[PDB]
């Protein structure tokens, strides 16, 4: 159905018109297969979030299975392509994946996070039909985290020249860049050249770096090789020097871009033009003070984020991506760790775009299994590739661990947002068996990413460091001893200054940090850490796991300490599985089924909706906002009243100053409650942190980086105003936040919003439709949990519904489910065809609420 013709890009999107089928027994590799029957979808797509839950399944993997799926495609390849390269490239297959073309098996991949290919040449038909077929094996269990199964990433087709740049095939580097900032910059590039035809060529590059998106008359940088001899059938390293004039930094406020754009030619004529995204930045890590970027001392307020998008499961949605980063930055988060897998390309295409810093990850166990997950990497990643295995994208000399290493690698080596690799997570922890071949293993991980990549260090998140474990200390110093960063998870204050003293060569940074545990909008009671009765979980910041910390601990003891880079909270999003704590690594249900089925770590829940600790991390970390923000929702039947109707009061702020008032219920006079004033300190690199040193200051010093009070409840409003330093009031309704709670009425009307009113008709984009359940004046009923059913008509479609709450089991593709702590979300994705989308949320005894979403064709 599906053509390829040579007008097409060079790489162009072969996500459209795929056949799915869910089986365990067919065998549908043949071209002449019967598919007619099977369902079409655009790719990319995840067959694990359709299913139903199981409680024969497993807790940590979100109660879902996976299974045996085939995706089959077939499409025409013009006459015209006769004598060009093809092959077809994944960014991800979750997991097991074998691929056939016209009936011919290529190869398999196991690893189910990181991108490969295959040629599609020596078997296409070229003027005729071909089938493209790939089987997808996830056998659970196999993962920690919900892992999702299917093609949930973009697949693309790249059509070449028979000489043409490799695969990936241009590295870059600027290693004066420090010293040479602001004059001419010297960059060494090395490229890839294939010559798939059966003559000889003498061929020669031009290579131009210009503005991205820009023309190529603003260049800043050209040079032309030489001309090189490369035979038939054979591929050449080819090295060139550009001299870039005055290249505008990359950095996190100026994420300025360029294209690094590579003419082979050969006989004058102009053969393929390979290009690839690049920003000019450096790092350093000081082991007493520190992470700079681009010379200048930068704090890595950072978060774990796994892959998977909430109501859409694993598919790597651009927008659900781009949305996921753009709230993220609004905390004030800096940096992100791929925890714990190579990341979606598009998540470094967004970092690359936005300013986001990426420490990316490529494995969680290495050659051990997890957690009892016998079909976990840990069984393929010391194994070989077979001889008859075509699968491209890395070496594969060696074992599937340098295969998706340097697959990894060489996609995204010249992205700027990418500051480090991380080789492993807690490589040494859930597993069976000694541990005294992990540094060997260490060390020939940190030799492979040293040769794939010099110009990053590399590291890992290792939590046995804390223990001591003389395994950790010989893999922190070969680390060291290759210009990498020692990353240690869950270490307190203490243990950070006790690496210090031990291990003073290291650079260090919090790896993995807080897991605390919280629900949205979770208030009568402000105890948490621990299994509770109504399967959630408090929303003041008191609860964390056995092994963590809460939020304003693990943020205390980092910010305090310039020899420690930086933290990555576990984690900004909830995301699917792994309900601690009621976690399973076992098959059964974990306390009364239904049980909870995504985490509680998510500083936002899955669907985006922020709990109110991101309020906290805001008034740390984001320095272009003002943030007020008053836990908890003020009324009688959700506060946690002690003796004494005093209802314990949270303050997250980043004024100097904070006047607390009560209003009661209709009486339009506000009366003080108090006031408390931070003071400000200031490390010896020059950070700066406010704490509350007053005579009532709680005796647990991280609790000060707040404000509490105890107010006795009473129906009315609890409002704040904030002052900065000079005591000038911070504006009302400027401050991010709420800033004045009040005692609501029953629920009487939603309130729907869609976060983009326009969007692209291109079947791929999103507009995120946020409904709240308020009462006649607007006021959010702090508990609603009223069935919302979402009516979509026009040119879109429903394609998720979500609340955050963990053990609501309502299927995420129907078109209703009931309120969590006031708020649901409907996800809307656009059709090829420009129009206009209608949403309707409504409810029982309910004033409904429409949004009307334009979508644009593609230019
Ligand atoms: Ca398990
Ligand atoms: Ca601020």
């Amino acid at each position: 159905s599906s053509a390829v013709d040579s007008k097409q890009n060079r790489t162009s999107d072969f996500d459209a018109n795929w056949k799915f089928m869910l089986s365990d027994s067919v065998q549908a590799q043949d071209p002449a297969f019967d598919d007619s029957a099977w369902q079409q979808v655009d790719l990319p797509h995840d067959y694990s979030i359709t299913q139903k839950y199981s409680q024969s399944n497993e807790a940590e993997s979100a109660y879902l299975p996976g299974g045996t799926g085939w995706y089959r495609k077939s499409f025409t390849i013009d006459r015209d392509l006769a004598g060009k390269r093809i092959a077809i490239n994944f960014d991800g297959v979750y997991m097991n994946a074998t691929v056939w073309f016209n009936g011919v098996k290529l190869g398999t991949h196991p690893y189910g996070y990181s991108p490969f290919s295959f040629d599609l040449t020596g078997n296409a038909k070229f003027g005729g039909e071909n089938t493209i077929v790939v089987k997808v094996e996830n056998r659970l269990p196999s993962s920690r985290w919900y892992s999702g199964s299917g093609i949930y990433r973009d697949v693309t087709l790249t059509v070449t020249d028979g000489v043409h740049v490799g695969n990936n095939g241009v590295a870059i580097k600027t290693p004066s860049l420090a010293t040479q900032n602001g004059g001419d910059v010297t960059m060494n590039l090395t490229t890839k050249v294939a010559n798939d035809t059966e003559a000889a060529a003498n061929i020669t590059l031009k290579q131009t770096v210009f503005p991205k998106g820009g023309k190529t008359d603003a260049a800043i940088g050209t040079v032309t090789t030489a001309s090189k001899s490369i035979a038939a059938g054979a591929s050449a390293d080819v090295t060139s020097t550009i001299t870039a004039a005055s290249p505008k930094l990359w950095s996190i406020k100026n994420p300025n871009l360029y294209t690094v754009r590579t003419e082979v030619l050969n006989g004058g004529k102009v053969l393929d033009t390979y290009d690839t995204e690049y920003g000019f930045r450096w790092t350093g890590f000081d082991a007493t003070s520190g992470f700079s970027l681009n010379g200048e001392k930068v704090k890595l307020k950072g978060v774990s984020m796994h892959h998977d998008q909430g109501s859409l499961g694993a598919v790597a949605n651009r927008r659900a991506i781009e949305r996921q980063v753009e709230i993220l930055q609004k905390m004030g988060v800096n940096s992100i760790r791929t925890t714990h897998n190579p990341a979606a390309k598009a998540l470094i295409d967004v970092c690359n775009e936005k300013g986001v810093l990426v420490v990316e990850e490529v494995f969680d166990m290495w050659n051990r299994s997890k957690n009892g997950n016998t079909e976990d990497y840990g069984k393929w990643f010391g194994q070989a590739i077979a001889g008859d295995n075509a699968v491209l994208g890395g070496d594969k000399d060696e074992t599937w661990a340098k295969f998706d290493l340097t697959s990894t690698i060489n996609r995204d080596r010249n992205a700027p947002s990418v500051i480090m690799w991380s080789l492993g997570n807690e490589m040494m922890e859930g597993i069976s068996g000694s541990v005294s071949g992990f540094p060997a293993t260490s060390a020939k991980l940190v030799a492979w990413t040293k040769a794939a990549d010099s110009t990053r260090p590399m590291t890992y998140g290792d939590n046995k460091i804390k223990a001591n474990w003389n395994e950790s200390n010989t893999m922190g110093d070969n680390l060291t001893a290759n210009g990498g960063v020692v990353g240690t998870n869950y270490s307190d204050g203490a243990n950070y200054d006790k690496i210090r003293t031990t291990h003073p060569s290291w650079a260090i940074y919090g790896s993995e940090t807080a897991s605390a545990i919280n629900s949205r909008g979770i208030y009568n009671r402000t105890t948490g850490g621990a299994q509770s009765s109504d399967k959630q979980l408090t929303s003041y910041d008191n609860s964390a796991v056995g092994w963590g910390a809460v939020a304003s601990s693990a943020w205390y003891d980092v910010v305090q300490r310039d020899f420690v880079a930086g933290t990555y909270v576990w984690t900004g999003f909830d995301y699917l599985g792994e309900p601690t704590p009621w976690n399973g690594t076992g098959s059964g249900a974990v306390g009364s089924w239904p049980s909870p089925k995504n985490s509680y770590f998510g500083i936002v829940d899955t669907a985006g909706f922020p709990k109110d600790t991101y309020y906290f991390y805001q008034s740390q970390w984001n320095d272009d906002v003002h943030t007020l923000h008053i836990l908890p929702a003020w009324n009688e039947n959700v506060v946690a009243k002690g003796s004494g109707n005093n209802v314990p009061v949270v303050v997250y702020t980043d004024a100097a100053k904070v006047k607390l008032y009560f209003t009661p219920k209709g009486s339009t006079e506000k009366r003080l409650i108090g006031e408390k004033s931070f003071t400000k300190k200031t490390t010896a690199a020059g950070y700066t942190y406010q704490v509350y040193e007053g005579s009532d200051k709680d005796s647990t010093a991280h609790k000060n980086m707040y404000l509490t009070w105890n107010v006795p409840w009473a129906e009315g409003t609890i409002s704040a105003e904030a002052y900065d330093e000079n005591n000038r009031l911070i504006p009302e309704g400027s401050t991010e936040g709420n800033a004045s709670v009040t005692t609501t009425g029953k629920a009487a009307k939603l309130k729907a919003d869609a976060d983009r009113k326009t969007i692209t008709a291109d079947g791929k984009d999103l507009s995120y439709i946020e409904v709240d359940v308020t009462d006649a004046n607007g006021h959010i009923v702090p508990d609603a949990a009223n069935r919302v059913t979402f009516d979509v008509k026009g040119a879109g479609k429903l394609v998720g519904v979500d609340n955050g709450s963990s053990p609501d089991h309502d299927s995420y593709q129907a078109d209703n489910r009931k309120a969590f702590s006031g708020k649901v979300l409907a996800i809307v994705q656009s059709t090829k065809e420009a129009g206009e989308i209608t949403v309707t949320a409504k409810a029982d005894g309910l004033q409904s609420s429409t949004v009307k979403i334009a979508t644009t064709a593609v230019p």
